[PDB]
């Protein structure tokens, strides 16, 4: 059988969580996705000349019931933790996300990336010496990435089964 690797897509509303799944799916930028929704996506990928699969929840913070969010906050291999460089509310936010996965996975060493999207934007207000310092702290990746030019997308899931890898050896 064909490895899978379960990730999931975490961060506050509006950081571009929906639009990076996208371009990694369906390669084009989403403008409108409703807010709301989230959904699992499955894509078969080549990483290092290894066929796999990506199976991807694209979460939403809502309050309503999911058998499906619990399952991939459990089970989940990998964590992708998202802010925007122009929403420092987004990056204050991040400590609150990995507390919410260390107390789920039960464990202070699950694999995860800091992903700091919307790089195609002028106004940034999230320094790239700032993000590198927390991603130090956390002793985790940071990658830089825009869902509207798919600048880095492909690196920052890649490099989240790259980290999958190293902890189940
Ligand atoms: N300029 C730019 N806009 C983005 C990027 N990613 C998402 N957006 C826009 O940011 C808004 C929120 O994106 P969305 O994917 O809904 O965020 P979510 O709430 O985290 O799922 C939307 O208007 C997107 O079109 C990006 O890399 N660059
Ligand atoms: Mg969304």
């Amino acid at each position: 059988g064909m490895t899978e690797y379960k990730l999931v897509v975490v961060g506050a509303d509006g950081v571009g969580k929906s639009a990076l799944t996208i371009q990694l799916i369906q390669n084009h930028f989403v403008d409108e996705y409703d807010p709301t929704i989230e959904d699992s996506y499955r894509k078969q990928v080549v990483i290092d000349g290894e066929t796999c699969l990506l199976d991807i929840l694209d979460t939403a913070g809502q309050e309503e019931y999911s058998a499906m969010r619990d399952q991939y906050m459990r089970t989940g291999e990998g964590f992708l933790c998202v802010f925007a460089i122009n929403n420092t509310k987004s990056f204050e936010d991040i400590h609150h996300y990995r507390e919410q996965i260390k107390r789920v996975q039960d464990s202070e060493d699950v694999p995860m990336v800091l992903v700091g999207n919307k790089c195609d934007l002028p106004s940034r207000t999230v320094d790239t010496k700032q993000a590198q310092d927390l991603a130090r702290s956390y002793g985790i990746p940071f990658i830089e990435t825009s869902a509207k030019t798919r600048q880095g997308v492909d690196d920052a899931f890649y490099t989240l089964v790259r980290e999958i890898r190293k902890h189940k050896e």
